[PDB]
């Protein structure tokens, strides 16, 4: 049924096709991303880790239609609570496991933020979020093993908001790249 990419390169070629149009079948993309079985030999050149925080490694720019990146989560590394600037956001496990916590959007009022969902992303699993779905944070469940995830964001975006869990108050964040196309960035 689902078109099974046999390599990361096959998957990228398919994604160029699915995003060439104006419509995007979210469930179709999710299934094909999930069908690709992670192969470290194919993405090791992008798995550039850092001691203190997770890293963002650009893989492909999707002919301007999407950002395809790989995120490298060290032991105990996790994200802030954040939004996704009106884009489709697909997140596939390549190695290890992320805990995904979904949060409701805060009010004008200051308040502890509310969890809507909490789950562990399995091997090769592809998850999906956008701003209408909620906010989230992802965390490596392991303090002894890394996690690696493949992210597709459509359209691409440079900035999002981080939210304080005690308050709901938000700061604008400009996202940066640790490496692009396997090459380290300034
Ligand atoms: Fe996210």
């Amino acid at each position: 049924e689902v078109l099974k990419p046999r390599t990361l390169a096959d998957l990228i070629r398919i994604l160029h096709q699915l995003f060439a149009g104006d419509e995007v079948n979210v469930e179709e993309v999710q299934a094909i991303m999930e069908a690709y079985e992670s192969d470290p030999t194919e993405w090791a050149m992008y798995a550039k880790f850092d001691q203190y925080r997770y890293t963002r490694n650009l893989v492909d720019q999707g002919n301007g239609k999407f950002n395809l990146m790989i995120l490298c989560w060290g032991e105990g590394h996790g994200s802030s609570i954040h939004d996704h600037t009106n884009s489709h956001c697909f997140l596939k496990m390549l190695q290890g496991n992320l805990k995904e916590t979904l949060f409701a959007w805060p009010d004008k009022k200051s308040n502890e933020m509310v969890k809507k969902s909490e789950r562990v992303l399995r091997e090769n699993q592809c998850a999906y979020i956008n701003d209408s779905v909620g906010l989230h944070r992802v965390e490596n469940i392991s303090h002894t093993e890394p996690a690696v995830s493949l992210h597709l964001y459509s359209p691409p975006f440079d900035t999002c908001h981080a939210f304080d869990q005690r308050t709901g108050h938000k700061n604008k964040v400009t996202m940066t790249f640790h490496s692009k196309f396997g090459i380290r960035t300034p």
